[PDB]
């Protein structure tokens, strides 16, 4: 009997698991109850923290997924179906994850903590590329993973009301951060170190995290993948988040014909219906046709955000804060066969003149005409106006760049002249076994598999170069996590990678090949959405 | 005695000078009238035609130089003083010249017919840098040149009015060219074969020649060299001009207070001040400070330009019509250092990004804030915002850009794509004997002396690889005069000049080396200035 797989929490006992990898094994302690299970009555209010339980809970598989849209639009296709849930829906949902490696840590252990993206509408701990024994086994550290409530369970508001505040779903994230506080030294984690990372809309989980006051003490060093807190899909107004709370609420009969309809009112009939009834409207709120456009999302209202992440971001003081961002070099690409018109992931979406002039309104919804010609003019290259794959590729810097990686720059420069230690990549390698079309090229989301260590299973077709290379991710990564420094302490030989600084702007490009440092997180696109635009739409 | 320096043409006899090359002689007349001297109640009236003379015209040296400013902000410098007069100023100035080779021709002969640049309010057939006798010697053709009525003599406009109708100095242009028509076989010229080509305001005169019909049938090519009719610089509107020549009244005492006020009145009172006293106050009617912006141009009255010249061009059927087109590697540097804050000709012109700002508003005036701010992003290298160096060449890309490379390239694309042969440059050669400071590189007006073949000048200092380099530049622009194509007609060894296409859009650049095919007039900049920047202007 392996009595490693023993540990008492401030809740009660758990048995873990034992998870073998190539290199040793793991103990894991999958499906922890963080929470008093938001259902009933609970539905759309804050979490509660999980009161003590008698005997011992198995810990020995994930539990289930918190309810959310299923993507269906390529059945069995690798592609889509490796974000989707691999365990049943239920709003009996908030459970946390715990690796530590075997033999448990003696000495207090830099303690990694993961935020799962999804556009705050999907997304589960329990996902395949998110397996944590790699990363726990080759670098030594704790890694701690939650789940939290996605879609309108997570964030429909009807702000200023008590019964749907908002914001609930990151409240989920910051109970399992105040889990990891209290409980995380019993797995041989420092609490006096944990490092946030996160991806996509986590990626804006963790900055957002950064802004509240309540969580920044949680935490002490943050890591932001393809995603930030002031990207144009991260947060919605206070009064289009009670316009997506009506209409789904209308959508599924509520209220009633005949009767008020207050907040209060609202709500109660909105507790009353199936989960599932309202994951089967979610989409019918966006206000119009758009990609990279999300109906639940967190609300600015002044209590979890006292302001809009952008003035915070501006008005704030990062001293002592070490960051790691970044990207990867195609992020607008996957986005694109989810709206604009002429692509497809079955053939070369080599894209005509007028479906690029129709796509752009599609990947920048909610801009004046004017505004649109300006965007037009930044991303056609005029002695190749009509040359389909350079409108291709165009249209994708369009989505990418508003998205991601100006939103990213903006942050990572201000962080950068307001006191922290910012860190910036670009992750340049395709995965040998990605199922998405060539054209895609490096999509959103398809450097995880890399950051935990997933080529190192022994029932997949990685390459052997893919093996080192993400041995030389996880042991940045964890650096980053231990020191706040993801260069090497001990090893002045390996390539350096330089901070990010306003001026300098200096990142380095994560590949096969060693570290290559670059100047620009494109700077010249970035100008025009984080400098000009904003002017442009001012005097509309 | 020669009898080839004896010519009579329809107004009367004339008598020649024979002027030395290191090749050969060549027969110059310098010197004919034209036209009835525009003085007393003639000024600022159309020219008439000269009246035939009794005897001998004595040919034989430049005559009167229009009255013009001088420009007086570098005493002793070569740079300036080139271009300012060298014979005496007189509003008897009407007077045209013809060099022809010796021996005369004996078969007709192709004719190039220069017309001198200068803004509008400068520039004479006398000046050295326009001596002829290099390119007629060299390519056996006919070369034209005459004076025009230059600043409130030639453009001075009260639209509508009989008194002073405008675009007078055009018409003098006009009336040298059917003097061409009429004349030029006396001196063993084809009037069949007529190619006129000017630089700057003299670019600008010969596109508003190729839009106005009774022009077009004086001549059959046409050379637009850093200038064309469309620049923001070579028009301007019937209200604006009757405002110029209003405040220049008033600047002069008319009408005497008080006593108005029409039309008649106004003419009338200005034609009684000395010609010295309206050329002092030119420059005190311009409405804002800038640079490369002139009081006195072609005004659109709808006589001589039926419509803008902008929309002549686009509803214009171009063919069998080739033109040569083209610009120099920096036309914007030469203006900075009249009137941009932080530029002298005397230091490094390193200013700061708050001379750069304000260089904005004066290189692009009469333009909103938010036009403005559209200029600097797209001027801005964001990487190094602030660096001095790079500031100065953008202000410099901004002018050249706005008044002439993108002008053109607006031009060349419209001519090609409906009906005309267009052959596109960008000299890219800086002359070794060149007075103006390096940091200027290749200024507006320093391809003239290369294409006039100053270089041959026994008494210049000139490199040999110059010498052969002019010979280069005159045998192409005497290729394109007969034949309207600057290739050799048989000779393959040398490199193809590829016409420009409104989609290849290929150009060639001329310096030291062999020729080189180039693609996009700086295409992305001039997207900026001739689609989008409109746009912006129409929503203020
Ligand atoms: O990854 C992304 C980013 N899009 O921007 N979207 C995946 C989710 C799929 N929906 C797209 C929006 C439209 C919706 C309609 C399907 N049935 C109702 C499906
Ligand atoms: O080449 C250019 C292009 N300028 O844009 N200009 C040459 C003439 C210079 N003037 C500048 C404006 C001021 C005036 C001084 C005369 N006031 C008394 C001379």
């Amino acid at each position: 009997e392996d009595a490693e797989l023993l540990v008492t929490v401030r809740g009660g006992r758990l048995r873990g698991i034992r998870l073998k990898t190539p290199g040793g094994p793991v103990s894991a302690f999958l499906g922890i109850p963080f929470a008093e299970p938001p259902m009933g009555p609970r539905r759309f209010l804050p979490p509660e923290p999980k009161q003590p339980w008698s005997g011992v809970v198995d810990a020995t598989t994930f539990q289930s997924v918190c309810y959310q849209y299923v993507d269906t639009l390529y059945p069995g296709f690798e592609g889509t179906e490796m974000w989707n849930p691999n365990r049943e829906l239920s709003e009996d949902c908030l459970y946390l994850n715990v690796w530590t490696p075997y033999p448990r840590p003696t000495s207090p252990t830099p303690v990694l903590v993961w935020i799962y993206g999804g556009g705050f509408y999907s997304g589960a701990s329990s996902l395949d590329v998110y397996d944590g024994r790699f990363l726990v086994q080759a670098e030594r550290t704790v890694l701690v993973s939650m789940n939290y409530r996605v879609g309108a369970f997570g964030f429909l508001a009807l702000p200023g009301s008590r019964e749907a505040p908002g914001n609930v779903g990151l409240l989920d994230q910051r109970l399992a951060l105040q889990w990891v506080q209290e409980n995380v030294a019993a797995f041989g984690g420092d609490p006096t170190s944990v490092t946030l990372f996160g991806e996509s809309a986590g990626a804006a989980s963790v900055g957002m995290h950064l802004l509240s006051p309540p969580s920044r003490g949680l935490f002490h060093r943050a890591v932001l993948q393809s995603g930030a807190p002031n990207g144009p899909w991260a947060t919605v107004g206070m009064g289009e988040a009670r316009r997506r709370a009506t209409q789904l609420a209308h959508l599924v009969g509520c209220p009633p014909g005949g009767t008020g309809g207050n907040d209060t009112e609202l709500v109660a009939c909105l507790r009353t219906r199936p989960a599932q009834v309202l994951v089967n409207h979610e989409w019918h709120v966006l206000p119009q046709e758009s990609v990279f456009r999300f109906s639940f999302v967190p609300v600015v209202d002044g209590d979890f955000l006292s302001d809009t992440p952008e003035a915070l971001i501006n008005a704030g003081d990062f001293h002592g804060l070490q960051v790691l961002v970044g990207v990867v070099k195609d992020e607008g690409s996957y986005f694109l066969v989810y709206g604009a018109p002429g692509f497809s992931k079955d053939n070369e979406s080599l894209i005509s003149r007028a479906e690029f002039l129709a796509g752009v309104r599609v990947g920048v919804p909610q801009v004046s005409d004017l505004a649109a010609e300006a965007v037009v003019l930044h991303y056609t290259d005029w002695l190749h106006p009509e040359d389909p794959a350079r409108l291709r590729e165009a249209l994708s810097d369009v989505v990418g760049d508003h998205n991601v990686v100006c939103p990213v720059a903006q942050l990572a420069g201000r962080l950068a002249a307001q006191g922290a230690r910012v860190y910036a990549y670009v992750f340049e390698h395709r995965a040998s076994t990605l199922s998405w079309p060539l054209w895609m090229g490096v999509p959103h989301g398809y450097e995880i598999e890399f950051i935990f260590g997933i080529p190192l299973d022994p029932s997949r077709n990685y390459t052997a170069e893919e093996k080192i290379f993400a041995q030389r991710l996880m042991r940045y990564w964890a650096n980053f996590a231990r020191t706040g420094d993801p260069n090497e302490p001990r090893d002045p030989k390996a390539p350096q990678w330089p901070p990010y600084t306003a001026g300098a702007q200096q990142y380095v490009s994560l590949d096969l090949r060693p570290l290559e440092v670059r100047r620009g997180l494109r700077a010249q696109a970035c100008a025009f959405w984080n400098r000009f635009l904003p002017k442009l739409l001012s005097a509309t």
